[PDB]
């Protein structure tokens, strides 16, 4: 026999790994990777813990992979192949958690709501307490506590009863179980200021990318041949495929593969088509629409009750109360003996459902669905605003025209219809009107955008966007993905205004550049920084710019960019007479890329910022560059740090500066440019009068250099700043420096 605590431990294992193996298809075979993000590279599962304070928080849309991701950190602890300095893991699911009033003391929140341990119940825990270090409690969805200012006041002993929220208010401080690690899955809203006091990383979920999407396909689909047919599907399906990012949708496809496959279109597009299609999926498991009506409405009743109590967990008796047999249960929708609704996602489609079609809705009730007496609308006033913001896009999608019949179906009178699709529709005519009046508030922007793309009515976006004054749309760490650029593209296109649109740090992809693509021409400057965009997105995107008389900037530091875009570039540059900016910094463009595109630049008159920080150009691509821009008349701003450039590339740069009379700004830090570099630079700086600011810092440059650069600068009173900071200068050389010309910057 083994003592309370390795018994406790091996219990512990044991039903983790049981509760955590499958979700038959086993997680193991499933999990894909769903990369986590830092806010200030992007780091895998495995690196979740690569004050203090002690706990780690995960934030993502609804679907993103939340749950699913604490539930591979449960299956990877319990298994031993990951976590393993952790003895105990304490799985716990918030909206569980919120159904209990009753107080409880930390020893019954562990033993009695998550492992009972077989014998020594005060011996585990007392071991528990004094090994808090080698303890992980987890808590799924925190967004869905409800928490109050009875519940903000200190409690540090670990036996005395009291509301799971002052515990969980406690263990977030270090006042109870101190030292023991915490993971929070939330939504993006419910993470507030005196949350992240004691936050030591803070992760975002984004969703699968382009690849991950395949990989989730193939373990999937083991047949031969169906997952390279998916594969094939949403390559030729562009709005489907940018739905399949978020890995709920993915499901999805996967679950409705058959039916999927059987047509060649119409596939469905927006986020309805294919809450649609799922209900279309299960229903055929039992005009068929009709023949389910009242199980439907019965299941958004309480869909709708429990969003307006926010109340995710159903007990038997609420079940019966909400009068849901056990023919509706067996549909699919409500599941795991206390029930909750498959995913959020369906609780409110099936409450959208509800107000759509119930005859206990009425019209007026639907405006507080948009921000703008009966139960319905005290319903709706309470419910968490992010499930607002789900439900509403869902009901303006089942409200479009192509949903029409299926709805008409279901009804003896359109007359209810047409109310409450006229409703929806005026609240969608002036909501981003009512948006901007009320003075980041971005992301409520980003669902009224998604609700008028769902409408699917082109009129209504244009009603929407009339008498804007939108110059500048900063959408930065909005949680962008492709599906949100169909819905922006579907917008956007209508303004009349170029608008400066920045989406930098984002995941649009290529799918999601292609996607926008129907807005570019109401751009002036498109940024799409850190975004996952390869080569293809960028070749689509400059064809399409060729087009665009009104797009004049473009940045994409820090995308995927590689030499087989260059041709492209070299395009957009030689037949966009327009171009004002490019930023292509840290991509991997070579030599090679460098001297492609640089033939576009030499036939260029109008480009004013050029930067490639972070590439590596080198002394042939340097040498390019400089000789197309030895004639250019506009370029001010040449950025060329960190790519690799030597001796041969400063010749190149020097003999330029010779002949160029408009750059006025060249970034050259973080080369090996080494004094003979430097050298060529003074003798050009010699016969150059525009040049102002040449940054040569980090290039191993001796105090010969800096001499030769002194010379120079005995007859050029044009520059003002040569940045010299962190060349290899001894402290006394430093000094001797200082008195000399104030211009040289260390
Ligand atoms: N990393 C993943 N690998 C495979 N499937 C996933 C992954 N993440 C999510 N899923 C699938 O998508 C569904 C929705 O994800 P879920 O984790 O419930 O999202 P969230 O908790 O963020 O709302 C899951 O039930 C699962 O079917």
């Amino acid at each position: 026999e083994a003592a309370a605590c390795k018994k406790y431990m091996s219990k512990l294992r044991t039903i983790v790994a049981a509760q955590s193996r499958f979700l038959n298809l086993c997680l193991e075979d499933i999990y894909t990777e769903n990369t986590l993000e830092v806010r200030t590279a992007a780091l895998g599962l495995e690196e979740l813990f690569s004050e203090d304070a002690d706990t780690v928080l995960v934030v993502g849309e609804a679907g993103s992979g939340k749950s699913t991701l604490l539930q591979q950190v449960h299956l990877l602890w319990a298994t031993g192949q990951d976590f393993q300095e952790f003895l105990f893991v304490f799985p716990f699911s918030c909206r569980q958690l919120q159904c209990v009033a009753r107080p409880l003391s930390v020893m019954t929140l562990l033993f009695e709501h998550c492992c009972w341990p077989d014998v020594g119940q005060q011996d585990v825990f007392q071991f528990l307490l004094d090994h808090p270090d080698r303890i992980l409690l987890t808590f799924d969805g925190f967004d869905e506590f409800k928490f109050k200012f009875t519940d903000h006041e200190r409690h540090c002993s670990p036996t005395d009863p009291t509301s799971v929220q002052t515990l969980l208010f406690n263990l977030l401080q270090g006042n109870l179980l101190k030292n023991a690690r915490k993971v929070l899955t939330s939504r993006p809203d419910a993470v507030s200021a005196f949350l992240r006091k004691y936050v030591r990383t803070e992760f975002n979920l984004k969703g699968f990318s382009e690849e991950g999407i395949e990989l989730y396909l193939r373990k999937c689909h083991r047949e031969p041949g169906v997952a390279d047919r998916l594969i094939h599907l949403l390559q030729t399906t562009s709005a489907l495929h940018g739905l399949c990012h978020l890995p709920v949708f993915s499901w999805m496809v996967s679950k409705c593969h058959q039916e999927l496959l059987l047509q060649d279109g119409g596939s469905p597009k927006t986020t309805t088509d294919m809450y649609l299609l799922i209900l279309q999926h299960f229903l055929r498991h039992a005009s068929l629409l009709q023949g389910r009506l009242p199980t439907l409405l019965r299941l958004g009743q309480l869909a709708l009750w429990g969003l307006g109590m926010c109340c995710y967990v159903f007990s038997a008796q609420q079940l019966q109360a909400a009068q849901v047999d056990p023919d509706d249960i067996s549909l699919g929708f409500l599941v795991q003996a206390p029930l909750e609704f498959l995913h959020i996602t369906f609780q409110c489609f099936l409450a959208a459902f509800y107000l759509v079609l119930s005859t206990d809705v009425p019209t007026a009730s639907l405006r507080y669905l948009f921000n703008c007496e009966s139960t319905v609308a005290a319903l709706l006033q309470k419910t968490e605003p992010h499930n607002l913001q789900i439900t509403a896009a869902f009901l303006a999608g089942l409200l479009s025209r192509e949903h029409r019949d299926l709805l008409a179906a279901c009804q003896a009178s359109e007359r209810s219809l047409l109310r409450r699709r006229a409703c929806a529709r005026w609240c969608l005519a002036r909501s981003l009107h009512k948006h901007f009046r009320s003075i980041h508030a971005m992301p409520g922007f980003l669902w009224l955008i998604r609700s008028l793309y769902e409408m699917q009515e082109e009129r209504l976006a244009q009603e929407a966007v009339r008498g804007l004054n939108v110059e500048h749309l900063k959408l930065t760490f909005c949680g962008v993905g492709p599906a949100e650029c169909a819905a922006l593209a579907f917008v956007l296109r209508h303004l009349r205004r170029p608008v400066a649109l920045q989406l930098d740090h984002n995941s649009v992809g290529d799918i999601g550049v292609e996607q926008l693509l129907p807005c570019l021409g109401a751009c002036k400057a498109l940024y799409l920084r850190d975004n996952n965009i390869s080569d293809r997105g960028i070749c689509k995107l400059i064809e399409h710019a060729l087009h665009c008389e009104q797009l004049q900037k473009l940045a994409l530091f820090n995308n995927k960019l590689t030499d087989g875009c260059a041709h492209s570039v070299a395009q957009l540059l030689a037949c966009k007479q327009n171009f004002l900016a490019l930023r292509l910094g840290n991509n991997h463009i070579t030599a090679e890329g460098a001297q492609v595109l640089a033939e576009g630049l030499r036939d260029n008159s109008s480009l004013q910022f050029l930067g490639f920080w972070g590439n590596k150009v080198g002394d042939k691509g340097a040498q390019a560059l400089a000789e197309a821009l030895s004639d250019h008349q506009s370029l001010k701003w040449l950025s060329l740090v960190g790519n690799n450039i030597g001796s041969v590339g400063a010749q190149a740069l020097a003999s330029m500066l010779e002949k160029n009379v408009a750059l006025e700004e060249l970034c050259l830090e973080e080369n090996h440019l080494q004094d003979a570099g430097v050298c060529s630079l003074a003798e050009g700086l010699k016969r150059n009068s525009s040049l102002k600011v040449l940054k040569l810092s980090n290039n191993c440059i001796t105090f010969v250099g800096a001499e030769a650069l002194l010379q120079a600068l005995a007859s050029n009173d044009t520059i003002l700043e040569v940045w010299l900071r962190g060349n290899p200068f001894s402290p006394e050389e430093m000094e001797a420096l200082s008195h000399r010309d104030s211009r040289l910057l260390l």
